[PDB]
């Protein structure tokens, strides 16, 4: 039984997606696809517009068979933590295959460039070294010995983050030595981000243009989009929680957050950068807005991203030595089951006996610092939603079992 | 010259606050009122109804000379601590005298029972370990120990928490061989806590009464109880702010302020006592209501108001070894002026030299922990407020003066 994984966050999932998931499994020639998805708070940083749960639910109606959560642990963090521990579980899970998406269809560019900087890397600490003596920042002088080679036709622009996302998983295969095949293939349209949403032809347009339609009062907009399980979920936690969550709904609590800090203790916040827990805290007061407070963070060493992470960390308050501690685990310290088709629950009772981790359904069945991490991170993420809607919407943490879904047609049952 | 001394919350100040101003004058015979008075966090556990600014400008405008801010510290605490620490500062500043209503108008039998006590402390704590050891409870070998002496029709019942608040006045003022005269006159009227607002004439309800009144979203109705001076800006606070303040209006900070936390992190917090932060963390998150929190969490050694100190403590995220430090002292950490009148300001020229800690009216002019403590717990109280009349409230305590008041009539210059 053979299966190929995907790293995800469906944000919210959409006609893309669901066009993965076909191509995948097609172009790996396997019958089963294995997602390993951020879940309540993403890759770059914002907290996701609709409960995990609910974005399973809409996976697994449009073509994948197991929907497995990427720990906190490793989901907020750039490029190359967040593949290494996606890989990690997707190799747990004994995925021949990777599909990944980028601008090409070309698998070959992403391979090559892995073998020559894994071939050059002496050569690259070294050459930085040379640099970093001439007194030239840590980036710079990495962009210096990064362009002494690989600058060349060879091309495959290292920031197009479909393209930087695909390197990172190939070279975390290979310096992990994964018995595991990197598949790829072009996408289509709109922009990577941004824009809007297009004309028709199920476009599939972008999750960003998707998701500030639905903020942005249009949930008819991005129909065409959609899939049918997609647009029914959406409406239906809309309808439920009564909210879109966007980064925006956090702010309050982020507020909160470092009125309650020391700034000793803020600097052994993640991400953190010592003496910016200053520029942090004078900013905090006089800020009104989730924006204005990244204005006035914003700093050469942080892009916006890696600010809004560290908000993200601020606001789950997870420390330095916690992190710390859970990173040096070179695999995942468990395997989070969202849910399962009757095909990912068949190749799951297949490959469960060789996990070396265990398998969580049910939250009861274990402990582990990463899985706290897990469930606070989902405590945070109710904040907005008001009472007691969250209260009930706290519950589906723990009793929720794998959401099963029924291919043959149509039943979820529970 | 002479300044009466007045311990006050004003939530707010009402018909009733301004009587006892004007009678504080013709029974004490001081020229000048001086109101210490508890900021954001009252001494029940309740935020203030309206921020401290505003209820200083009702005071001002009743008949009050001077207010000034009962730290934090002293004010959210329990009875003895918070007269402890509020005839501190009253002495301090050096009035003559201190006024406090009672059930009755008459401080004979205050003043037998302070003395009393004090002469028997040493056969009071004998009967306490007598009937401690002896198996009882603390509470009921307190109970008991007390009853065998000073237990008769001479009365002064000690649960209608006027005279447990005014006996801790008098045993503070005895206890720190303070020359400061007390005195005390009844309440007429509406129950003592809760009920309803009268029929007319200036009846002067209960303070609570016209919160439930204001709460149930009536100001009107309390307009024969509040002097103009308290109506109006009552007005003003919820038309500049969009509300008045509400502990449900603080539970969602709660909740992630609990979510966030370790079992150790929240045992460290002043008035959780050990092994019920455990309880605490499992309440929080069932709970939809603050309400539905409090009866999860009530025990016997827990008062309803401890255990509403203890949220707010848990709000401000206040910790024992740090409230050990403060409580230490003996004395006040400083003089926190917030309001004052002509006559005021003639007061503090006078005996401002003569006092033995700082005088803080702009905040750059001192800094303490004790204080740091005051700005976080303001920094606390507005956000309930929304955006961005949260960024402007909060911008109050540091740029604001003193707030100055013209007793001829009408004119606040600033």
């Amino acid at each position: 039984m053979k299966a190929v994984g995907l790293v995800v966050e469906y944000n919210p999932f959409h006609n893309g997606h669901l066009y993965h998931a076909q191509t995948a499994k097609l172009q790996t020639g396997c019958d089963t696809a294995v997602a390993v998805m951020s879940g309540h708070f993403l890759q770059r940083g914002e907290p996701a517009v609709v409960s995990k749960w609910a974005r399973t639910k809409m996976a697994l109606q449009s073509g994948v068979d197991l929907v497995i959560e990427l720990p906190y642990l490793y989901a907020v963090q750039k490029a190359d933590i967040f593949a290494r521990g996606s890989v990690s579980i997707l190799n747990e899970l004994e995925c021949e295959a990777l599909f990944f998406g980028s601008e090409n269809g070309d698998i070959k560019p992403f391979l090559e460039t892995a073998q020559l900087i894994d071939e050059h890397k002496h050569i690259l600490n070294d050459r930085i070294k040379e640099e970093l003596k001439k007194g030239a920042s840590y980036p710079a002088a990495a962009a210096i010995a990064f362009s002494s080679i690989l600058h060349t036709e060879s091309a495959l622009d290292l920031s197009k983050p479909n393209n930087i996302l695909g390197y990172q998983y190939v070279t975390s295969i290979l310096t992990g030595g994964y018995p595991m095949k990197p598949y790829t293939t072009a996408r289509i349209s709109s922009d990577y981000h941004d824009a809007d949403l297009p004309e028709g032809e199920n476009h599939i347009a972008s999750a960003t243009s998707i998701r500030k339609a639905m903020i942005g009062q249009n949930l008819e907009a991005c129909l065409r989009f959609l899939p049918a399980a997609s647009a029914r979920e959406l409406a239906a936690y809309r309808k439920s929680f009564g909210l879109w969550h966007t980064p925006e709904s956090y702010f309050s609590y982020l507020k909160y957050s470092l009125s309650t800090v020391t700034a000793r203790e803020l600097q052994q916040v993640y991400e953190v950068e010592e003496g910016l827990e200053h520029r942090i805290i004078r900013s905090i007061r006089k800020s009104s807005s989730y924006q204005e407070f990244m204005e006035l963070l914003k700093t050469k060493r942080y892009t916006w991203t890696r600010l809004q992470r560290m908000n993200t960390h601020i606001l789950t308050r997870t420390k330095k030595q916690d992190m710390q501690k859970l990173l040096d685990n070179d695999k995942a310290p468990y395997i989070r089951l969202l849910g399962m088709t009757k095909k990912g629950q068949a190749y799951l009772s297949e490959k469960k006996k060789a996990l070396s981790v265990p398998l969580v359904s049910k939250l009861s069945s274990f402990s582990h610092p990463a899985l706290d991490l897990d469930v606070k991170a989902s405590r945070i993420y109710s904040l907005p939603i008001e009472e007691p809607l969250r209260t009930e919407f706290d519950l589906q943490e723990y009793g929720h079992a794998p959401i099963r879904y029924d291919e043959d047609e149509q039943h979820f049952l529970n």
